């Protein structure tokens, strides 16, 4: 227990990774394009190749949703490229979504460990 | 590392439905309607609700697939009615799946663990 929202199966890709899509604008490392190769480099070793689609996807749903918003710089030795950096709009409504996928995480990991010691 | 098959991102409902109907199939304990309210039974702690139409699903691919087979016998005191029981046609082919589900749910665990560790 702690503040419910505890219940249904596991998670949704795009949920999964909206998570880290947040924690990356805290850490000041949410660049544009770019984006889809650091999120794929970080799940290489696990086996985990995030989709094309899913990625752009949870981006454009944290933007629509007012929680991030982009900073955007004209490229100097390209015309009509731009530097995309992310950063909150409403840190605090980020705040919430990773409080609540927290108790989405803790309770996958008990089902994933259920389903472990039951079959085996 | 064991025998590959580890990419991808978690497991779907069906897949870890199917894992725990080749179980009870083990434990001669599938029996036909009084499936979904075992197996609602097992995961009301945990807070997951088995949905009603993956259940169905989950059983039909596994009888079409040739893992399954039914033991139906007339009910005595009813008209139009059996008692069905489930038990193995092919068992080795059981066999494989439980193996090869062991790899996905590992690395599910991997995911989680994962995750968990980097947001928080």
């Amino acid at each position: 227990e702690e503040k419910r929202s505890s219940t249904g199966f596991l998670v949704k890709q795009r949920a999964f990774l909206k998570l880290y899509m947040i924690t990356m604008t805290e850490q000041e490392r949410l660049y544009g394009l770019k984006l889809l190769e650091v999120l794929r480099s970080e799940f290489k070793e696990i086996g985990f190749k995030p989709n094309h689609t899913e990625v752009y996807r949870s981006l454009h749903e944290l933007l629509d949703d007012g929680i991030l918003k982009q900073i955007k710089v004209k490229k100097e030795g390209a015309k009509l490229q731009e530097v995309v950096l992310y950063q909150f709009k409403d840190y605090e409504a980020a705040k919430l979504y990773k409080k609540q996928l927290k108790v989405e995480l803790d309770r996958c990991k008990k089902l994933i460990e259920k389903a472990l010691s039951d079959n085996f």
